[PDB]
């Protein structure tokens, strides 16, 4: 069929009617996520903006990972609806988060294998956002979603930007998770790929542990401190030594210094392929 829209209405726009909402999976601050079904045979997630939580612009901008990037390791933009309730609807990951996937029966039971295998999934589509001058801003196994063939794909919930001189600076009062955000992006507010990639180290942690909180027992501003001094995370329980000096590439001191997400991919595939 390749030899074969309103100004008002999104580009994406698609008629509520053509959507069935069947079972409410969460609900958040910015609204309630659904499994639905589109025009009956596909099935679908939907998430319903909260009349009120934030604006329709930030919510529907175009700016805009998803509008943007395609890619098999990105969470696919379906559609939107944007009379109220907003809807964003996307392609339906079965396993949902990856961090509720890993404490799932047949998540505790993933071999080291199978975690690296994930990890260089996520390394593979941050390599795409990173060549695309995108940086993601919240690289976390919450933001990681799993399919039912057990395969990873990159989330964005409105935080990732385009960068135009390679680095995004945060508002005076932004507030981010500690634990995942690198020292210069806590200090200066100053995010680039560097600072995705000390999420990403933080996140293989997650990974090998099953989804475990970062810096067990310790508080926000215990970690803090510790990173003053050059400690690091100590070693996690049945974390393999490659693995956690992988870890501390990304976790350099100068932004600079931190490998690239490409070189990430090649190890981690190198590592579960021996
Ligand atoms: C089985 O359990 C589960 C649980 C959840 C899910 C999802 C899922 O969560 N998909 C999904 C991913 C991202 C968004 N984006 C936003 O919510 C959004 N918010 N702002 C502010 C934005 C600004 C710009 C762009 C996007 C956004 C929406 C959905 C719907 C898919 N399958 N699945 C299965
Ligand atoms: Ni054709």
């Amino acid at each position: 069929g390749h030899m074969q829209k309103p100004w008002w209405e999104d580009e994406w726009e698609v008629p509520r009617e053509t959507l069935k909402l069947v079972e409410r999976l969460g609900a958040g601050q910015f609204g309630e996520v659904w499994m639905g079904y589109y025009n009956g045979h596909t099935k679908v997630a939907v998430k319903s903006l909260k009349q009120g939580s934030m604006s329709p612009d930030a919510f529907l901008a175009e700016a805009n990972l998803m509008k943007q990037l395609q890619h098999q390791r990105l969470v696919r933009l379906y559609a939107v609806v944007t009379q109220e309730p907003i809807y964003i609807i996307t392609e339906y990951m079965e396993n949902g988060s990856l961090v509720d996937f890993l404490k799932t029966p047949s998540g505790i039971k993933l071999t080291i294998n199978k975690l690296l295998d994930m990890a260089a999934q996520i390394a593979e589509g941050m390599a795409f956002i990173e060549e695309r001058n995108y940086i993601h801003r919240d690289l976390r196994a919450a933001n990681i979603l799993v399919s039912d063939t057990l395969s990873c794909k990159i989330a964005d919930f409105g935080l990732a930007r385009l960068i135009e001189d390679n680095e995004y600076t945060a508002r005076e009062g932004a507030k981010f998770p500690i634990k995942w955000t690198a020292p210069e992006a806590i200090n200066y507010g100053t995010f680039t790929i560097k600072s995705d990639v000390w999420s990403f180290g933080i996140l293989l942690t997650e990974i090998v542990t099953h989804g475990r909180i970062p810096y067990p027992g310790m508080t926000n501003p215990e970690v803090i401190q510790n990173l003053e001094r050059g400690y690091r995370m100590v070693r996690p329980d049945n974390c393999p030594e490659e693995l956690y000096q992988l870890m501390r590439l990304c976790w350099k001191e100068r932004p600079e210094d931190r490998p690239t997400f490409d070189y990430l991919r090649s190890v981690l595939e190198d590592f579960f392929t021996a």
